[PDB]
């Protein structure tokens, strides 16, 4: 069964777990990946309330199961912070433009 269900897709935890390690890593170096610069600074207009703490980012997370590394980010992110705390699992996917929406 799903961990994480955004939209159509389906998450474990491991894989939660593994675009999270792959994003703070990234994070750690000051370093990027893709045209839209992944990691970066998520805002939360959306304004859900997380359970860890400020300040955010967001990496991609894939339906593959493939660790994101270039081309279409597709719908799905995953909110980890400087302390490497899961905040949750959003997705652009049922949201209304770049709204995101959180995955159950
Ligand atoms: N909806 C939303 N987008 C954010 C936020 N912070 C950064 N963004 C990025 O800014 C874009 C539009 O403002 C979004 O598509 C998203 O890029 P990503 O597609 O890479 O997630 C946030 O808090 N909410
Ligand atoms: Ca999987």
């Amino acid at each position: 069964a799903c961990d994480y269900t955004c939209g159509s897709n389906c998450y474990s935890s491991s894989d939660v777990s593994t675009a999270q390690a792959a994003g703070y890593k990234l994070h750690e170096d000051g370093e990027t990946v893709g045209s839209n610069s992944y990691p970066h600074k998520y805002n939360n207009y959306e304004g859900f309330d997380f359970s860890v703490s400020s300040p955010y980012y967001e990496y991609p997370i894939l339906s593959s199961g493939d660790v994101y590394s270039g081309g279409s980010p597709g719908a799905d992110r995953v909110v980890f912070n400087e302390n490497n705390q899961l905040a949750g699992v959003i997705t652009h996917t049922g949201a209304s433009g770049n709204n995101f929406v959180e995955c159950t």
